[PDB]
Formats: C-alpha cells, structure tokens, sequence
C-alpha cells in the first residue's frame, strides 16, 4: 500500500534479482489441484512476487492461470514476478532437458521462467511415469552424468526459456561437480533445500556464501507433514517452546520467527499456504527484526531432523543425504 512498486530482493551471481519470500506452492495429494489457482492469486495479492514450482507437482497449469490472470487484471507485471521450475528426474538425460522444460512452459503458457532448477540429483528412467518401478516394485535408477545435464541447463539459459539455472537437493560433493566442471559456463545461482531451525543447513549454508550461491530454504515452516514423505513422530517445528515465546514477545507467530530467522541469516525463504490468513500473515516478515541474541536463540535449535529424507531415492552415490552435508 505505501509503497507496493519495491519490494526485497538478492542480486544473484548471473546479474538476475530474486525476492527473498518465495511462495510454497506444493500441496498434499487430497486436495485437488485446482486449489492453486485460488492461493496463487491470493499469494500475488498480499505481495509475493516470488511463486515456486515444479513439474512434478502437477498444479503449473493452474499456477500459470494464477500469474497469467493477475498480469491481464493490472495486479502485476511479468517482470514483478519471479516463477520458479523444476526438471524431474526422469529427464536428467540431456537429450530431455529442453523437451521437460518447453512442457512446463506449454502448461503455464508463459514465455520463460524466471529460475530452472535440477529438482533431485538421482535420475529415475525416462518415460511418462515420474518414479518408474520394475516388475519386483524397485525403483528403476538411470545412470546419468549431471555435469551433462547442467549444460543442457545452460543451453536453456541461453536460449531465454530460464533466466537463471539452479539446482535442488545438492550436497557439498555434488555442488562441487557442477563448479569444477570442464568448460562450466553459469554456475547455479542458488541450491533450494530444506532449511528451518530445526535443520539450519550452517555447514552447506557457508559453503554456497563462499561460493556466491543463494541457498532458497523450502519446508521453513516444518514442512507439508504430508506420509509417506515426513514421519507423523517427528517433532512439529512450530510448536518449538522458543519460536512460541519470541512470537508472543514480538507478538507475530512462530511461523514469522521461523521466516524472519532465514532472511536475517542471508536466506531466501519459501512459505506454502493456502489459507487466506496465512498467506497475508507472512508477508509480515518485513515488518519486524530479531535481535543478535534471538537469532542465537533461534540456532541453538539446531537438532539434525530432517523432515524430508526422501529414502525412496538412496542408493545411487548422488542420493545427497548420506554425506555430512
Ligand atoms: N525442492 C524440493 O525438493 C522441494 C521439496 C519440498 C518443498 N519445496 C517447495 O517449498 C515449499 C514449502 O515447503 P512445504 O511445502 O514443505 O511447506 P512449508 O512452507 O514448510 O509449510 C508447511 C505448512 O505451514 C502452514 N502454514 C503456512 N503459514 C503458516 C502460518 N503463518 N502459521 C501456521 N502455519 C502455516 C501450511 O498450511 P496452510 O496451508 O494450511 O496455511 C503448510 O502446511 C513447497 O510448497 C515447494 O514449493 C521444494
Ligand atoms: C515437494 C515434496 O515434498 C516432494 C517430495 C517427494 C514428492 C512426491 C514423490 C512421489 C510422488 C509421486 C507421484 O506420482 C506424484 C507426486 C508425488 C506424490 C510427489 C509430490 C511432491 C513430493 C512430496
């Protein structure tokens, strides 16, 4: 209202500007796809101008409809949006990139995105199912060199369908491939992994500081909780008895600790809702600051639970959570 037109943003490493409050897109199984619309456009309206997604998600026809829609209405400019994608990994081959990428674009009817990332390092089989099994229910793993397809990545960059090219769910080991690669021509500009009080990633965080690489927090708020893919025991992140008494001392919420936590500590942070309330709540991060002995607070919570293993994936040597970080 004062002021909509600015709004807070990173210089990333190829020159490009992320806003540092992402918009969670992903929803549980039992709501219907359609449920995106909607909370995309109220996202729009309480002024996110950053939107996460992803093929395998299946909701970027209706998060493109969401975006297209405040575009034709006046809400919003193209370039006041930053649209996020994600190649699955039964496209890791480089043959497959582009083809992923221009099917993600055809379902959002959108010219470009803003960011394409490697959604996982472990390449399942190609082919229509996104985690095809055998015969004995295995998971069919692909042998893939990820160096290859990172510069398929980059041939999407410089044909103008990504702005900017990342990665997803990247180890140290992993992230070092990338950057040591023979002729690398874009480094990744950001690695989006799990990242909240209870796993404040310090290690991998200061690695891609050192390296100019924005880490992009998904699951801050404790994550989708959605099973299989997060044990219903593991400790709800939102009822932490510190988040709860910063919030009342502050009087926000925990969950506007648990995002403001990110952005002072150089993060980028994303926030699913779908809730009307919720949405316009967080958004409110910009309105308050947490002090030097609150953030120390905030990481003395760091206690190793990491919501989302996806296990389905271990095995091959890119599963990227067996390494210390
Ligand atoms: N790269 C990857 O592999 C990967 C993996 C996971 C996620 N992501 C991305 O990151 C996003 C966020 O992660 P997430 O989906 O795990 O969820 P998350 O943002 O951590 O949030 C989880 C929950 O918090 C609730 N919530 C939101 N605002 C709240 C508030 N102010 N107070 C209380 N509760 C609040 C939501 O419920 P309500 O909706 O009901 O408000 C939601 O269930 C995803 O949607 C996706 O875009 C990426
Ligand atoms: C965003 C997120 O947490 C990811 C991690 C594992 C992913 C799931 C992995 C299994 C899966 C297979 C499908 O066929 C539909 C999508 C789903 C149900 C995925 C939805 C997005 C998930 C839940």
């Amino acid at each position: 209202s004062v002021d909509d037109s600015k709004y807070q943003c990173v210089k990333l490493n190829d020159g490009h500007f992320m806003p540092v409050l992402g918009f969670g897109t992903y929803a549980p199984a039992e709501v219907p796809k359609s449920k995106a619309l909607e909370a995309v456009k109220l996202a729009i309206e309480a002024g996110f101008h950053h939107i996460d997604s992803a093929h395998l998600y299946n909701n970027e026809e209706q998060v493109g409809l969401a975006i297209r829609s405040k575009i034709a209405d006046g809400s919003v400019k193209r370039e006041d949006i930053f649209y996020t994608s994600k190649l699955w990994s039964n496209s890791h081959r480089p043959e497959l990139v582009r083809p992923a990428l221009e099917r993600s674009l055809k379902n959002l009817q959108l010219d470009y995105v803003d960011l394409y990332l490697i959604h996982f390092p472990v390449s399942v089989k190609p082919g229509e199912e996104v985690i095809p099994k055998d015969e004995n229910g295995k998971i069919l793993f692909d042998t893939v060199d990820l160096c290859a397809t990172w510069e398929a990545m980059e041939k999407c960059k410089d044909a103008g369908l990504a702005k900017s090219i990342g990665v997803s769910n990247f180890n140290h080991r992993l992230l070092e491939m990338i950057l040591n690669k023979p002729g690398l021509k874009y480094k990744p500009v950001c690695n989006q992994v799990e990242c909240h009080p209870y796993f404040n990633q310090r290690k991998l965080l200061d690695f891609c500081k050192s390296k100019d690489i924005v880490l992009v927090a998904y699951s801050a708020l404790g994550s989708h909780r959605e099973e299989p893919w997060v044990d219903p025991n593991s400790p709800v992140l939102l009822e932490d008895p510190v988040l709860c008494a910063l919030a009342k001392k502050h009087k926000r919420t925990p969950a506007l600790i648990a995002l403001r936590y990110q952005l002072q500590r150089g993060v980028v942070v994303l926030a699913k809702s779908y809730n009307e309330q919720r949405i316009r709540q967080n958004v409110q991060v910009f309105e308050f600051q947490l002090t030097s002995e609150e953030m120390k607070a905030i990481d003395g919570l760091n206690r190793n639970v990491r919501y989302l293993t996806l296990d389905i994936f271990a095995g091959p040597p890119n599963y990227p959570f067996s390494d210390e970080y």
